[PDB]
């Protein structure tokens, strides 16, 4: 699989003790206490990694949005690391003289009615009619949630109903589509700041997802997403997947984590969400034989296999997939204390619990530790997790970006998804040099001259 594509999540943030700490301050505390590794980005903290991410106050949140990549196995990889870039973070702001201790989620919500963004980007051509995207991707967006789901105690914005639901951010949305992400939530934003020739290039900015823990959930979330987007570009998909109240149905979806509740599609089919995925699974399998047919690469082979796979899984027993899920991990661990203590749903304690499992702490994060007994199915092993928190993947622009800034970082005054700015020694004017195609710039365009380049002035030099 092949598309360029980049994860920002926005992360939980609490003062233990400190319960009114401004949290803009908190989140500073944590972007500026990982800053040291860093140049700033072109008045909060705001910077860019050696990685080639982005580390940044988004408001009220720290978020971090990973360097470009091109496939969802380098998604949940670049993202991973933004886990653990976040909890150094947290733990280095402790360190110093006056420092808060400050405790981060990877989660949606803080169960006070508080919503939270963890949004997905992909890069599409221009030449793709946003009317086909909006009208393919609101019934896929609107069922995606039985694998994709992060599984929340509470039902209602407020958290007040009693029940669990397969996602934390449903409640949270009201329109179909739009330009915010903070109010009036689109299930597809219309926002259009493409990072690149906007004549070729749209970034298409997904903001309904739920942060997942779970490897294979963020993987199955970019590739199956990435696999419709796919469909939608080629002008492949024939049918007509629209559902009658998208918004309603949306809600109605996460609130029934028995995975019976039946869509009503504009054409009168009732289809439980598990049902509208697999027709969207099996159209994805019939484009991916027309266009490429046994010359499938294996990642693509690999994600319609597990997307299959899960949905049979999900149609046949959710609970089997608790290795693979977060609802489904998070589901079991709360029937385990509902079990052994006879709590309701409406309980405190499990709401405790909820949040517990989005913690970043390797000792208390609840899905870290059963990570830590091996109890959860990954894609990518911790060594390259490590090293992805400090060097950028090799096939896009986000090479070119981190690499000038491990090597070359005492002469960078700034940088951004678009350009790097270089300050050298005897030139009054900053150098910028743009970086506008997201697949320029890679290890195969510039890693050779990156190695002979002793200085800015020597690339620079040679770039002009
Ligand atoms: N042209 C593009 N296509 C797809 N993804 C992109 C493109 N340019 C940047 N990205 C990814 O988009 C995300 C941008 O993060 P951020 O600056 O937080 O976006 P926003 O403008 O939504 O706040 C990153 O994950 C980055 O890798
Ligand atoms: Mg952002
Ligand atoms: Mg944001
Ligand atoms: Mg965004
Ligand atoms: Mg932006
Ligand atoms: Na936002």
């Amino acid at each position: 699989m092949h598309r360029v594509m980049g994860i920002e999540t926005e992360y939980g943030i609490s003062v233990p003790h400190q319960p009114n700490a401004n949290a803009m301050a908190a989140s500073s505390q944590v972007v500026n206490a990982y800053a040291p590794i860093g140049a700033p980005a072109q008045g909060l903290a705001n910077v860019i990694l050696t990685n080639g991410a982005r580390l940044y106050v988004d408001h009220a949140h720290p978020e971090y949005s990973t360097p470009e990549v091109t496939n969802p196995r380098d998604a949940v990889l670049w993202d991973k690391a933004g886990e653990r870039i976040m909890a150094e973070a947290a733990r280095r702001a402790a360190d110093l003289p006056m420092g808060w201790t400050i405790q981060l989620y990877k989660n949606n919500t803080d169960n006070k009615g508080a919503s939270y963004g963890c949004h997905e980007n992909y890069l599409m051509n221009r030449s793709t009619p946003f009317a086909d995207i909006v009208r393919h991707l609101i019934p896929f967006f609107v069922t995606r949630q039985v694998f994709c789901g992060a599984g929340r105690v509470g039902i209602g914005a407020d958290g007040r109903g009693e029940g669990f639901q397969l996602s934390q951010r449903a409640d949270f949305f009201e329109v179909e589509v739009g330009l915010e992400t903070t109010l009036k939530r689109p299930i597809i934003n219309t926002r259009d700041e493409p990072h690149a020739d906007p004549e070729k290039y749209r970034r298409l900015h997904v903001i309904i997802g739920d942060a997942n823990m779970s490897e294979i959930a963020t993987y199955l979330k970019l590739g199956t997403t990435a696999l419709v987007l796919a469909m939608i570009e080629d002008g492949f998909l024939s049918q007509d997947f629209s559902v009658e109240s998208p918004v309603g149905a949306l809600r109605a979806v996460s609130h029934d984590p028995t995975l019976r509740y039946q869509l009503r599609l504009h054409d009168g089919r009732r289809l439980t969400a598990v049902q509208l995925q697999m027709e969207y699974l099996e159209q994805a399998r019939k484009y991916v034989e027309d266009r490429f047919g046994t010359d499938v690469d294996d990642m693509t082979r690999d994600v319609l296999d597990r997307w299959e796979t899960t949905l049979v899984r999900l149609a046949d027993d959710p609970m089997q997939l608790s290795r693979d899920l977060d609802w489904v991990a998070k589901l079991s661990i709360l029937e385990g204390y509902r079990q052994r203590e006879n709590l309701p749903w409406s309980a405190h304690k499990l709401q405790l619990v909820d949040l517990q499992y989005h913690d970043v702490r390797p000792d208390r994060g609840l899905y870290n530790r059963l990570v830590a007994r091996g109890r959860m199915n990954l894609l990518v092993d911790e060594a390259a997790v490590r090293t992805a928190m400090h060097e950028p993947p090799n096939d896009t622009r986000a090479y070119f970006r981190g690499r000038c800034l491990a090597k070359f970082g005492a002469e960078i005054a700034a940088a951004s998804w678009d350009s790097v700015i270089f300050d050298l020694p005897g030139r009054d004017s900053l150098q910028r040099v743009p970086t506008l195609e997201p697949l320029r710039g890679t290890r195969a365009h510039v890693g050779d001259l990156l190695d002979r380049c002793r200085s800015a002035t020597e690339l620079v030099a040679a770039l002009t």
